[PDB]
């Protein structure tokens, strides 16, 4: 059953028959018609390239019309199994759109959790608009001397409904929605604003070197990065706040590498302009081993998930050792994440990790408390 | 946040621009056209049903007017939201939408080709399977020190009567992401196990008992066929059917299998408890494996072709290979280097610590007959 030839005047199937399979026309033409009492009623003619017999398969109902070959035709068979396989695995509302169209095309030619997702997106975007969002900052520290060298910017939603939704999942929603670009724009702006403030205070207390080497880490999502005008907008924002590129560090996940072409150059643009590129959640998600060989990275983060089990089992300790040494060999530098105890800080230090981040040192805090932290 | 509209209120009129769609929560509405003075009722829509969607998808005007027949409450659905969901839908599913839309419009008033080609190709492939056009070739895996054959990888081949001996990349993806995995996968495992028994029998009959006892048959098991239930059950009867020991059978997955997690982890442990060797193929290419080495009981891990072919070319990918090999040893995992074409690369991999090898240098994959000759 590949393609099949049928001759002129042959009824392929009749209306009211059971729906076995669909057909795509390769050669010739066919007629779609209804019959009422004695009169036959032509709905349309279908020439090559067009498809028919599909309706019956999707919703498991009978043939809504008859079909007859107006000339010699050649048809390519499409199976019931094939269409169901594709519709069943489709988006939830997309499947509704299909059912209404089917039912309307039939009815006329004769004559919650999906909704909840929509409502939640609106709740989040409305929350954004009423100024319920805020950035906190977590110190990144030099493990040797315990000195603060920078900070990661982290988003916060000040509402009791955030706990009802999920700590992570409101970011997932944001990231997969197209409210990414206006919110992302606000984040970058806010972080850059507070960076200027952090630097200004440091200089006014005769800490010129610490101010010159300070890093502001910003978490940039996949959609907002691969969007055009990203570097353009990012640059006028840096200009607006009078900042240098070496103090701004962009933090992506590995997943950004699966795209390829559209990403490569944007990484290289940021790299040529002087922005530091950091890879977060490394070894968790999309594999970058061979993509770390060719692309230009500055830092790479050993994720919480590894660090918390570093003393627990020796398997994940081996992996951390490996990551750290590999990073050095690649000329990449490392920030260990999720350090909660002095013991794990020591191990990471003897393994060769230079920089640290975790509750041991400091949980993320507001700008006020952060400015106080950098006076000791 | 839904909106109430009173009786007789026109929501929108035909010919208006398409802002957004609506889902009816309470009440009923009428869909109608107007000609000159007379209005023509297409249908009535009650609660649960959706309207105003057509205009948004293909960016055309309102195809009909809508008026509330009673007090109704409507839930708003945005333009952005529908486009976001349809654009990210399956390729043929999007065709099915366009034909239905066009037919519902064209009759109410009265990326195409490569989508169809996918359907035709699946049928071509499955039909080819059914007329016995598939065959397994085997590629020697060799001990790098002594150059002795220690096992083989089973690789699928399509020897079409018109296309000829075509190679698996053009049709394995299709097979793997289709309902035809389970019957074809079953045939592969059976065929490989059948020919394993043969390989062992011939070895013993030539007084090579030790080589027969240590022989490995590598089988490439896809993600869908692994995560399917009855996998270990079917695998086990098949081993019993051919009178084979588990230590001679090695299952070869890609990293992707563990994006699932729970459903996989135990099936790995079942195979591991039963005595099957688990090998990870295409490591560092696809879904990140670093954290997968912490969780899984792995026996072997393959350094992919992609690394090996550039191992002399640039020193960056040589560092990565060194790292992988040492990490593997530290995890108590053993290594098979893949895609060795020159003696020089074989030497480097040997000094780096890789024990086993696979590549054209030694032998390309061949039929069972030629393989049985190779092992003398
Ligand atoms: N248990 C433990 N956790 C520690 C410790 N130290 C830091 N953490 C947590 O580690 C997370 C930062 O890592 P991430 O991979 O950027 O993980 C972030 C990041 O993926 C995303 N995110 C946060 N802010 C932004 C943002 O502004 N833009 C985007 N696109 N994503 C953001 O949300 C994720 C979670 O953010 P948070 O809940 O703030 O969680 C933070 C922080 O609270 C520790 O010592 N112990
Ligand atoms: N150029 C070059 N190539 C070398 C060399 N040494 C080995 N190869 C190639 O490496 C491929 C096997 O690696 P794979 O990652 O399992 O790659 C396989 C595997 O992912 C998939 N595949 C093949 N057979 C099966 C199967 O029976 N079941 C499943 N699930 N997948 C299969 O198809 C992929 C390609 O298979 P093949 O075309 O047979 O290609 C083979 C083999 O021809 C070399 O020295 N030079
Ligand atoms: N109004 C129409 N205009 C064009 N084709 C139609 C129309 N109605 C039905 N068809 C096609 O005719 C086929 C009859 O069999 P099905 O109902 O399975 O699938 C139907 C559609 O593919
Ligand atoms: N024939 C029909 N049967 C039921 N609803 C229809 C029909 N034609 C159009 N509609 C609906 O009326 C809406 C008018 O605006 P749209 O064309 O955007 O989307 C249209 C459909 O949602
Ligand atoms: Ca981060
Ligand atoms: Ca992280
Ligand atoms: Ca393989
Ligand atoms: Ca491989």
């Amino acid at each position: 059953a590949q393609s099949v030839d049928i001759h002129k005047d042959q009824i392929i199937f009749s209306e009211g028959d059971a729906g076995d399979c669909a057909y795509i026309i390769e050669k010739g033409r066919v007629l779609i018609y209804l019959t009422k009492d004695k009169e036959e009623i032509p709905l349309t003619i279908l020439g090559e390239g067009e498809i028919f017999g599909e309706m019956a398969l999707i919703d498991n109902q009978n043939r809504s019309a008859s079909v007859r070959a107006l000339e010699d035709v050649r048809l390519a068979i499409v199976t019931k199994q094939q269409v169901l396989e594709r519709v069943s695995t489709a988006d939830k509302v997309v499947q509704l759109l299909m059912r209404v169209l089917l039912k309307r095309l039939r009815r006329k030619n004769i004559g919650q959790s999906a909704l909840d997702q929509i409502k939640l997106e609106n709740q989040i975007f409305q929350a954004f608009q009423n100024k319920e969002f805020e950035l906190f900052y977590q110190p990144i520290v030099n493990l040797k001397n315990k000195t603060i060298t920078g900070c990661e910017a982290l988003l916060r939603w000040n509402s009791p409904q955030h706990g009802l939704v999920s700590p992570n999942l409101f970011i997932d929603i944001i990231e997969n929605s197209s409210m990414v670009i206006p919110i992302g724009h606000w984040i970058i702006n806010q972080a850059l604003k507070d960076l200027r403030t952090i630097q200004d205070q440091l200089r006014l207390n005769k800490k010129e070197r610490m101010a010159d080497d300070f890093m502001m880490s910003i978490n940039i999502s996949g959609r907002q990065f691969t969007h055009s005008d990203f570097v353009n907008n990012l640059e006028d924002l840096r200009e607006k706040h009078d900042l240098h590129t070496q103090n701004i560090k962009l933090e992506m996940t590995e997943r950004i590498m699966m795209d390829g072409a559209i990403a490569i150059d944007a990484l290289n643009q940021c790299r040529s302009l002087g922005y530091a590129i950091s890879i977060d959640d490394f070894g968790t998600g999309f594999s970058g081993l061979q993509y770390l060989t060719q692309m230009p990275i500055s830092f790479l983060k050993i994720d919480r998930s590894f660090v918390m089990k570093i003393l627990s089992d020796p398997k994940s300790k081996a992996v951390v050792s490996s990551i750290i040494h590999l990073a050095h060999a690649m000329d990449i530098e490392v920030i260990a994440e999720g350090i909660e105890h002095h013991e794990e800080a020591l191990v990471l230090e003897t393994l060769g990790a230079r920089f640290g981040q975790g509750y041991l040192f400091s949980k993320p805090v507001d700008l006020g408390r952060f400015l106080k932290l950098i006076k000791l």
